[PDB]
């Protein structure tokens, strides 16, 4: 009954699903109790043949039956689900709903400014889909091609996906928070034959230029052979490169509403996102089309308990997996609207999200932790002027989320009448790993509770590298046994995703991630045991940011670490030596815009410290540990003596 | 009994279909009476699912199941048939046929002389369609490209299109009487990898200029890359140039007999074929796979009454809709011969097409009015010459029939023993969607009587745009949903297809005509609304002659009109206003033949000083039609012309220069 | 009982199958006695699409199904099987049985130095073909296109071939024996985009200069796009052309071990295997996928008697059709192991092979009898120094087998305990024509006994042309309709391959060879009637060293005829005749030849003479010199001869120059 090493378990009740949420549940429950979960669970694991078989026929359409439901093993990087199938993700996505109701809504597009909302029904998806998918096939975009996606999150990111996917090719979607650098490195790793952008974007009711870093980064991206340009804002004084640059309305004015979909293998890659892990540069992940498909489908389904009534409003980005799976493919495989929000939470008023929830009765919220700190800081009082009843499930992503928060949030917005889910996941598991399904699992406020289907969830002593037996233990989290959603190679460098993922601990999947397993089986997250900092939900490398700041010829070397923060939950602190050859307080924000223009303005460090040299081993590589509690003011060996430095230069510039 | 409005109808008796049809039918009808076919028709348009999934599992071989029997919307242009099935043209056309009886006749080549004339089997075309596409294969021609064909009514127009569409490309057949500018025009809008082409053509005993045309056309045409030319005449001074042009004969030699067909989407582009409407440009219509198939199937099945036992001999041209979907696709989907005549129904008598039909005993026989006034004017004496007993099925394409033809074309031709069939139908239409059936349908002399399955037709009052309801009626026809082998788009222009034919009347079809209905029912063709004058069966916009007369930099403005002509059915009369008197005319009439074709040539052109113009600024045509129609005297209104002199210059000219 | 005409027949005692090769099977044989071979033959030649459609279905996994059994005639050259269906070799031969048994042994690679060999199951197979695959897709290489390889025999060699099929693309294996003037033809036929090979090889403990002779054709190949490059040797000194080569570890590593495979029709092209015949250029023989997958099936199955317990060792290489069908397609399709030996019978001692089949347990052994005949000469004592009673089926291929040797073999090898399969067949036919079953046709030392299943086999009297009726008669080796495995064409040449096959004789396939049928319907092999030589079982063209001789133009005119010779069956003598040109210049011809053929096929002799017999019309009389050649320079049969007195030039200088 006492924990002797998951400490964050002991006294902590089991909070029950509400009773309201059943009230508010439109049908029967998929899973009846945890009883039903574990047997179909045990089932997932100890029968992956008799059990994702009969779900992937009922989940997706096929084009193509398959064979063989699971191949490959993961110590050999040869993993394989539903070989032989074929099937197209735009049509399981949009043309399958669309032929049953295709006035059913689809995209609710919440524009950063509500006079620009609007919704696309099934059927105006469909035509929108096929039209640029029309566009990309009349410019030689076949089969086997990727094509680079650099938009904000509104229905024309969505559209562009999908009708990159319709052609059997490849969408590497850029993230609009990056720079010409970013979108340069991923261009150009993928070969894109075309980008898909917009002329201006509009977030927070701020313009973002957006057409001219693409311009900034094409300039060494010599794959792209065209670019489909949307006006978002339509402002005349936009350059348009003659030959190459062509209009979204303009080019899709000139085809049809109705393209046929090319059917793809199930292990056909879907598409690229790159994820920056302990790496430096940025590397491509890659998903299968049916695995990932179903993955999505399934724990969209049960996880969050999504019915064919339902609404999600997953406050992300498809910039990030977070988009991906659970903005675009999870709701619209299950036919449901999903709700596509372009702006923050804070423009006009901390009511957005809530005002969004009321007006379409979303009956789905997915969010991260940061912007639950952020509203509570300042938005409590607004939650309370609108209408929250119409939700039943809360989702949290990205991030821990504190007991704190996880109380403030089943309160505030939930009412103590909503079911909470902290998912756990990657992007290269491409859904969820370990979340409370709704309506099924109790919570623990903190805690993401049991492995998902499929997922064989397991720690290792980190020293040993030998699976723990037993609960009340911690060690580095890792899965036994690849699954239907799991990555399938990092783009053309499938040798750095074996050391990443399979060969640091063989025969296991290595998540980067710590975790602990208390006597009642629930998994709490511990975070990241590489040089990964998690800023604002936005997964960043420490490698990345240290490289950023190298760029500028006057840095002899970099340091970068994490620390806590009260608001984006980590932050990063940038330690620079310089090189001989004035005005430190400028010198500071130099290296803050080089990093802002290199990587992007959100990965840009928090505070920059110059100090004369940094706390260098005997052998000579930095050690971060001195850096990081000194940062944290926990100041309490080749240079011993700039260790004093360090704390003089922190408590100065900081 | 009497009619208010549609005066045809009035005092028009039921004309019953010959007994003689029936017992020259090979076996038992495909419907008996009105009765089943009024229902059949019911559920194709209150339960398309329920009516034509069936029929294209039948008539069709799939390669893949379809999922989806209809889908979209006429008024948001995303029309769509069988979603999800894979097939292929050529598959349905001849492999099929070629494995159950590899020796029964195909195509039937009745070439320009006798002399050359052969017969190719069902076998023999798979190996020759095998070749050419082994060729067009070998040259990178891959699913998704075009390929242009520009050859004569011969066996290896058919071939090429079937060829092109065995590789999953898009053929786009250029009428063999079009210009060099013509041709230039097609292939760079449709950016064609690749051009069919022969040395030269045989018609009419002449020699045409095929290669040479090409050549011309191909100078401004960067993205053909190979050309394949047949040797029609084997003149060895026709030139092709090195590394680009290459003989049918020599590259076929080195390819198998047997080629895999390439599965394409129902949906899938099966052909492009430019036509002319009231735009200036012609455009290109686009047809999809599946659906046009089926069309063609369905309606020369059931129309046409074909059975396995016939011979279908359509008099018409692969450069046009008429021969695509029933010289080509319609007969050979059934598996029946089709008989393909290069020459003209004068070489070397009028007796040319009876000669035909009785040397291979064709039982059905579709030719457009305009053959049969010429043939009535010069030709009626050899009819009788022939036996002519095999046909049953007589049909008339292309332009209104009037009640003499068709009298004409029921005594002279059918003996009042067969059945006539007036199809009205579209190049967008893909198939027919007027007609009397075969054995089925009672005639009114000079109507098309019901639409057929899939074809909600109605009838819109132009000036407030609503649907007529209730018979003896007129006005613009109009398609209430859309049907398989509608056409889909315009290629890589679909604002002017959606601009063209569902814009106009949102939620309809607009095919461009007006008609009337008469208290039973039947439909009678009106003609055109818009610019578009029917030139001896061929489809022409008053805009492109237009356009043409006025590339002459002697000519200032240019008005053309349609007016009715007893021998062509309908005439264009060019009016020319020059910038500052018979050889001027021959340059204007030379300029139409050499910016579209010799086809084209206006009949006469009227040189006048200043044009009829309106107080908005557009020119009034209809005084114009008025005027060279001999009507000059009962205007209805010159009230509405900024320059009201102008008319008194426009009868003096032309009642001068017609006759010159 | 007595033969008047196949004199090979008299006295020749009918050799039963030994009882230790049925107790030595796993299972109940497939085909119990000749009785029931005799009406399952019945049936594949009466009834193909009852016989072959289920077998198809049996033995071969389909991505679709497919309509049609059989297609196409022999006179016609458009012969097609299984048409509609779809599948892939390497899904056939490695995915589908990994999925089963991924541990189960695939290759079983015997390398030169034993200390090399190692073990793929079919799981690692699967992952290696994925990896060069991915490479290969990352290339830009696609369906409908070919890639060459140069390898020598061992797992890479397998790997490359399964690679490209995986793709949709045809795999072009040139034999590593050939020099770059070879390797250029072959390359610049089929336009090759890309060239798989390795740095080096190791064969008898030499190391062969593999890339090197890739460098040297690649100058003149301006298709191949990049070479993937496997370092055998590791050897630093081996250079690579950056932009163009790259090395397989390095590429490989990048890419998982799973590809999707790319569904190809039954009548794709699964590879190109260019083989020589009287014409002097080597022709592009190309083979469909699932016609050419079931035959080596069905044959392996059926006539080596080879079921799922079972290891082949195929003694041969992949640069010839007996390495692609029995040692690559045949073994793996019946998801058996496969015994990959790089080496020869030689190295280290004559004892290799035996070796390898005691090591490994192999229950099938397939060879050629040129190793035979070796291993008689120089390692008849080694034999019995290992355990060979795990082999049951012993197999004779490429060569007439004498019964000497037959005896030899069935004895020393066999303990008079196996069944002996004299297999019969050409890279042309892609499986065994004629072949004794084992464990159901008794053999005749010498004889290939009956058709295999699907063949008809015929003679014709080469004068008349006229199949010839009844036993005890000898001819022209023709087979009366096409069979699934036969090859479909040659590569954009299928004009020679009409001449070559299916011209010859109307209605027949022409083996080239001669062939007698006994009373009991046993067929005895004569030999090429053309001018082809069987060097070591290596298909060699008599046109093609001559070709290779001219080129050195110290060379007026040349003569290359076949010899017997006691190890190697047949060798090559060339005649030389010189302009203005001894010892030095003999081997600098001989040189010539290993530069633009390859060592193997270099002559045995060059014998130099003043001028050679030439016709009237100025034809080199060959037979005059084979005679010469063998000693029998009096029984010349010479009517053609302008030069009478050349003759006697030629038999002392052959009996000079033929020892020094
Ligand atoms: C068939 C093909 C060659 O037509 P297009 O060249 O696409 O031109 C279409 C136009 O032709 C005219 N029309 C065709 N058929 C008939 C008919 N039976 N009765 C009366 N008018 C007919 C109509 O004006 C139609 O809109
Ligand atoms: C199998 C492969 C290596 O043959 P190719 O290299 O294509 O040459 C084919 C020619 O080889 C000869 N032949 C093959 N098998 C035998 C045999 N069993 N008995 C006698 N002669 C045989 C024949 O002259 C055949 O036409
Ligand atoms: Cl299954
Ligand atoms: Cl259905
Ligand atoms: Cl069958």
């Amino acid at each position: 009954q006492t924990h002797n090493v998951v400490h964050e378990a002991n006294g902590v009740k089991l909070r029950e699903t509400p009773k309201e949420f059943f009230e508010r549940q439109p049908n029967k429950g998929h899973i009846h109790d945890v009883n039903q979960y574990k047997q179909m669970y045990e089932q997932s694991i100890k029968d992956p043949q008799g059990f994702f078989g009969p779900l992937a026929k009922e989940l997706l359409s096929w084009d193509h039956d398959f064979h063989t439901v699971k191949s490959g093993t993961l110590k050999n990087g040869d993993a394989a689900w539903f070989l032989g199938g074929e099937l197209n993700a735009s049509y399981n996505c949009v043309d399958r709903h669309a032929f049953a109701n295709p006035d059913k809504p689809a995209l609710i597009c919440e524009a950063d400014d509500e006079k620009d909302s609007h919704i696309l029904t099934y059927g105006d998806l469909l035509r929108e889909v096929s039209k640029v998918a029309g566009v990309l096939q009349s410019w030689g975009i076949k089969k086997g091609d990727t094509v680079a996606v650099y938009l904000p999150m509104n229905a024309q990111a969505i559209i562009a996906m999908l009708a990159i996917a319709r052609l059997g090719a490849a969408h590497s979607v850029i993230f609009a928070g990056f720079s010409a650098g970013s979108i340069k490195d991923r261009v150009n790793d993928a070969s894109c034959k075309a980008l898909i952008t917009c002329d201006e974007g509009k977030r927070g009711g701020r313009t973002t230029n957006i057409k001219k870093l693409c311009d900034e980064a094409l300039v060494d991206c010599p794959t792209v052979e065209k670019v489909l340009v949307y006006k978002r804002t339509n402002n005349p004084e936009i350059h348009l490169t003659e030959g190459r640059d062509y209009y979204w309305d303009v080019e899709t004015a000139k085809f049809p509403g109705y393209l046929p979909p090319v059917s793809v293998n199930s292990e056909d890659p879907l598409f690229l996102l790159y994820t920056s892990g302990s790496t430096g540069t940025p590397k491509g992940v890659v998903h299968s089309t049916a695995g990932y498909l179903l993955g999505a489908a399934l724990s969209t389904k049960y996880i969050f308990d999504i019915h064919p009534e339902d609404i999600l409003f997953t406050a992300g980005d498809v910039g990030w997996i977070t988009g991906h799976t659970y903005a675009l493919y999870g709701p619209l495989l299950l036919g449901v609207p999903t709700i596509i929000f372009e702006g923050t939470p804070a423009y006009p008023d901390y009511g957005r999200f809530w005002q969004i929830v009321e007006k379409h009765k979303a009956t789905h919220f997915y969010v991260a932790p940061t912007a639950l700190r952020l509203l509570r800081k300042a938005g409590e009082q607004e939650i309370a002027k609108y209408d929250l009843s119409s939700l039943r499930t809360l989702g949290s992503v990205g991030e821990p989320i504190s007991p704190d928060i996880w109380e403030w949030y089943n309160e505030f917005v939930g009412k103590n009448q909503c079911h909470i889910s902290d998912t756990y996941w990657q992007t290269e598991s491409g859904s969820h790993l370990i979340a409370p399904l709704a309506g099924v699992v109790p919570n623990k406020p903190g805690s993401a509770s049991y492995p998902f289907f499929g997922i064989d969830a397991a720690l290792i002593d980190p020293v040993t590298g030998v699976e723990i037996e037993g609960n009340d233990a911690e060690g580095v989290l890792a899965i036994k046994d690849h699954w239907p959603s799991m990555a399938r190679t990092v783009y053309k460098n499938h040798t750095k995703y074996m050391d990443t993922y399979m060969n640091p601990y063989p025969g296991y999947y290595f998540t980067g991630d710590g975790a602990a397993r208390d006597h009642d089986g629930y998994y709490w997250i511990r975070g990241r045991v590489d040089d990964v900092v998690n800023v604002s939900g936005h997964r960043l490398s420490t490698a990345e940011i240290e490289a950023a700041l190298i760029e500028d010829k006057k840095v002899s070397e970099a340091a970068v670490v994490g620390i806590h923060d009260d608001i984006t939950g980590q932050a990063v602190i940038a330690y620079v030596a310089l090189k001989e050859g004035e005005d430190s307080e400028g010198l500071r924000k130099e290296l803050v815009l080089q990093v802002r223009k290199t990587i992007g303005p959100f990965a840009a460090p928090k505070s920059v410290i110059i100090v004369q040299d940094l706390p260098k081993t005997r052998s000579g590589k930095i050690m971060r540990r001195i850096l990081r509690k000194v940062s944290s003011n926990e100041a309490d060996l080749s240079n011993p003596q700039s260790v004093e430095g360090i704390i003089s230069a922190f408590g100065a510039q900081f």
